[PDB]
């Protein structure tokens, strides 16, 4: 399985990278190292300065958008581009289970679809499966300048797969939890304290 983690987003609510946040007194970025070191994976920067950062930081295969993609589109894109068919996450989302994002490669896989994405009243499109057919759409939107990841995913054939269908996996959904804002950080600290 492969696995490509968006690392690049910049904290603008919590006032500090993404990466260097403190959970349960060890960084984002290690959480993640740690929690995806068992796969095939690369982690997505937002641009080649911070992939020298991280990767004289870090033994990890740190990549970027060749052509200065922004934003989650052009990190997706780039993941494409660098191995194919894989499974997206992001840094956001600390408390993610392998066993979701297994279960979500294997079934994107098999169901021969651009995008496998779960999805409640609204799509979480950075955790899910990507294959390499929906790189062209992705790259368009990249050029055309859209940061609505939205917009390309309307000209794929995409699976929106029941996130009730992923409890068996995670029965309080806590790989979906994403860490954005101060309420987030102090919740976030709650959660890696009972774990
Ligand atoms: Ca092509
Ligand atoms: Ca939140």
């Amino acid at each position: 399985m492969k696995v490509a983690v968006l690392v690049g987003g910049v904290g603008r609510r919590i006032g500090m990278e993404k990466t260097e946040v403190m959970l349960c007194g060890k960084k984002l970025i290690e959480w993640v190292l740690e929690k995806y070191s068992p796969f095939q994976t690369v982690f997505v920067c937002r641009d080649e300065k911070q992939a020298e950062k991280l990767s004289s930081r870090y033994e990890a295969e740190f990549i970027w958008d060749l052509h200065k993609g922004v934003g989650s589109i052009a990190g997706i894109h780039a993941a494409l581009r660098h191995f194919g068919s894989c499974v997206v996450a992001a840094i956001d989302m600390p408390f993610v289970k392998p066993e979701v994002l297994e279960h979500l490669y294997k079934e994107g896989e098999k169901a021969g679809c651009d995008a496998l994405i779960p999805k409640h009243d609204y799509p979480e499109p950075l955790l899910a499966y990507y294959a390499e057919s929906a790189a062209d759409e992705l790259e368009r939107a990249i050029l055309q300048g859209i940061r609505k990841i939205l917009v390309p995913l309307e000209r794929l054939n995409v699976v929106y797969y029941p996130v009730e269908k992923l409890r068996k996996f995670d029965k309080e959904l806590i790989s979906f939890f994403n860490i954005n804002t101060p309420d987030d950080l102090k919740r976030a600290e709650e959660i890696c304290s009972k774990m």
